[PDB]
């Protein structure tokens, strides 16, 4: 089964996520929605989270600030959104398609929400306070203006269908009458600060404690007010809790924001949102007390680690009472509200998917090199987790461009970052990563172990480790990194090729290295399109490959465990041309030339996709079958050599820049684009034999 590490929901939105019965969870992450099926209806096994991420709402061209669902029975499928592309768009979620649209407003829009009384009535804010009632069904709108203030949040009312309680960035409440020219029919001082959530009791009247509704408000308080006397009842302030479980990265800036869930099953609850994304519920019978519980109090690790934005309840067709709660730390994370323990975690992805590296030890252990300043590592053989994945943010702070497991050391993970930086990461401990105090002028491409070359491996038996990390950065050098002397210098390996090989000329920009399996021969990918292969042990240059015209993004050596054993000299290469190449190296290696031989035309060619390749990987479960990724935003599975495309993977809607077969699954293949996504996807599964012409 396919799966898709999605992009993490916006932030600051009062509303950009909901869920319907069922059910259906949504929620706003960039431009777009994703979709997730939540109860039996994800048809996961007995082991596994009930959940799964089916689909996307595609066609904003900016940040989604606002999602809401239809709660009308027989139409749950429907749902709107808001986006700073200045429109509010009803789609179909089963159809993935927009119903209609309008772009009424004309200042940056807030938030909306769909009508729990009208059918067709999504009521929508923005930023100079300007609300807008539309009836889509009917293709019927109303400006209404209140007060010249910036909309926050806003709820339409569970029991009225004419009332509207808006909540402003001073602090100033409203509830308004839409069928009175929005006429505030109360005006709720209290707050000194954002409203950031207003949720209605779900029940009408003023008994279980007319009308009831809360606010949360970055002011720290909760205040319950009445609709019978327009005034508050309840004033709950935010406790001081001690951080529970993360390690989180104090740098960043975390401001509070409290958003509620007023649950209709326990009208005498409130559930909110607290400092460090905690979640409480509030027993509103013990008010003087001022009673909470903890979500998850009696287990750790559990909790978010900052702050919660959306909370949205869901109740699954098997009776399940399920909330869902996005957050910064781009966890999604659904909660039983009977037990108020957590039942599963989705985890997100804050940038580029730039770089993917399976162990060789932990077989299925995929680390992630992200945009967002956090390296993952997806646990991808967890039988009962299909997104086991830890985050790792210590020492990394920038972009992760490029990433290797070292090749026998458990945990051991080389990683590189979009400004030179180089590192070492122990994902054994919680240390944090030793830093090269080299970096590299630009980004770090790519890391790669192989045997220490001079003057490294010339320093005696206990000062120099089995392998080098060697690097190559935009700037074009290749460092080899010392791990046992990261805070000594690396070295420039040019010095070396120029002197072994009497060079007088200057040395290529290096845009990749790739070391062969045995550890015997480093080729090197150049700016002008030539590939340099050199041999242990002080790298003299063997041959060069004359093939592609422009840059080379990727290099990769096939595996030794193939059929026939020639297939380890066969080298797949990319570049920013779309034509992939394969060198066969059996003979040129074997020769061991005195003088470098220079190669001209390829084993094989593999010509098909329509832009830059930025990554190619050997399947190790087959003889020659390449995969390969691509600007042109697909990913190509091939039989090299017959040059025979045969699947041609379209899931993404983003430039590829990674990809990585899985370990153990022949059938199953791993890629990250700048989409923000990683997905998970089988060759059999692909209909498509080659990429759009």
């Amino acid at each position: 089964e396919p799966r898709t590490l999605p992009p993490s929901p916006n932030w600051y939105c009062a509303r950009c996520s909901d869920a319907v019965p069922g059910g259906l969870f949504g929620f706003a992450a960039r431009t777009s929605v994703f979709l997730v099926r939540v109860g039996p209806g994800a048809g996961e096994s007995p082991g596994t989270p009930p959940f799964r991420v089916i689909g996307e709402l595609v066609g904003h061209t900016e940040r989604v600030s606002g999602f809401t669902f239809s709660h009308h029975p027989g139409q749950y499928n429907l749902c709107a959104t808001s986006s700073d592309d200045g429109t509010v768009k009803i789609w179909d979620v089963e159809t993935k398609t927009v119903v209609t649209e309008h772009a009424l407003h004309q200042h940056t829009i807030s938030t909306l929400h769909w009508s729990p009384r009208v059918k067709d009535l999504i009521v929508s804010g923005d930023e100079k306070g300007v609300v807008f009632c539309y009836w889509f069904n009917r293709n019927d709108s109303q400006h209404l203006f209140i007060e010249p203030r910036t909309i926050f949040c806003l709820t339409c009312s569970p029991h009225h269908e004419d009332l509207v309680a808006i909540g402003y960035k001073d602090g100033i409440v409203v509830i308004i009458d839409i069928s009175k020219k929005g006429e505030v029919i109360h005006r709720l001082r209290g707050h000194d600060d954002e409203i950031h959530s207003i949720a209605w009791c779900p029940l009408p009247g003023e008994d279980c404690l007319g009308c009831y509704l809360a606010t949360g408000s970055k002011d720290q308080t909760i205040r319950i007010w009445s609709c019978s006397r327009g005034r508050g009842v309840m004033i709950l302030k935010l406790p001081f809790l001690k951080r529970r479980g993360g390690g989180i990265d104090p740098t960043v800036k975390e401001r509070l924001w409290l958003t509620l869930h007023w649950p209709s099953n326990q009208p005498t609850q409130l559930v909110s949102s607290c400092f460090g994304g905690e979640l409480l519920q509030w027993d509103l019978t013990q008010s003087w007390r001022r009673k909470y519980t903890l979500f998850s109090a009696s287990s750790e690790g559990q909790n978010h680690s900052r702050i919660v934005f959306n909370l949205c309840p869901l109740q699954t067709e098997d009776d399940k009472q399920l909330l869902l709660s996005t957050s910064m730390d781009r966890d999604v994370k659904c909660w039983d509200i009977a037990t108020l323990e957590c039942s599963w975690t989705l985890p997100s992805l804050g940038g580029f998917a730039y770089s993917l590296a399976f162990s060789s030890v932990d077989i299925g252990s995929l680390a992630i090199g992200v945009g967002d300043g956090m390296i993952r590592v997806w646990n991808t053989l967890s039988i009962k987790n299909n997104y086991d994945v830890k985050n790792f943010w210590q020492g990394v702070k920038s972009k992760v461009t490029a990433l290797c497991w070292h090749p026998t050391k458990e945990g051991c993970l080389a990683f590189g970052t979009d400004d030179g930086k180089v590192g070492l990461y122990d994902t054994y401990s919680n240390k944090p990563p030793q830093i090269s105090s080299t970096y590299h002028k630009k980004t770090v491409y790519t890391l790669a172990w192989g045997p220490p070359v001079p003057p490294m491996s010339l320093g005696g038996e206990g000062d120099r480790p089995s392998l080098a990390l060697y690097s190559c950065g935009g700037e074009g050098i290749v460092l080899q990194h010392n791990p046992w002397k990261l805070s000594g210098e690396a070295f420039d390996i040019n010095k070396l090729i120029r002197d072994t090989n009497s060079i007088k000329y200057k040395l290529p920009v290096h845009t990749e290295i790739s070391w062969k399996a045995d550890g015997k021969i480093m080729a090197l990918g150049n700016e002008d399109g030539s590939i340099e292969i050199f041999q242990i042990p002080n790298l003299k240059l063997i041959c060069t490959i004359q093939q592609h015209h422009k840059l080379v993004n990727t290099i990769s050596w096939h595996h030794e465990h193939g059929s026939q054993p020639e297939l380890s000299y066969l080298m797949a290469s990319g570049s920013n041309n779309a034509v992939i190449y394969v060198h066969n190296l059996k003979t040129v290696i074997e020769s061991s030339p005195e003088s470098p031989v220079t190669i001209t035309e390829p084993y094989r060619t593999l010509s098909g996709h329509t832009a830059k390749i930025t990554s190619v990987a050997w399947s190790p479960h087959h003889d020659g079958r390449l995969v390969s990724a691509s600007y042109d935003g697909t990913a190509q599975v091939w039989d090299a050599l017959r040059e025979e495309p045969l699947c041609n993977f379209r899931g993404h809607r983003g430039r590829l820049l990674c990809v990585a077969w899985s370990p153990l699954d022949p059938d199953c293949i791993y890629s990250g684009a700048d989409d923000f996504c990683v997905h998970k996807w089988l060759t059999s599964m692909q209909d498509h034999s080659r990429p759009p012409q």
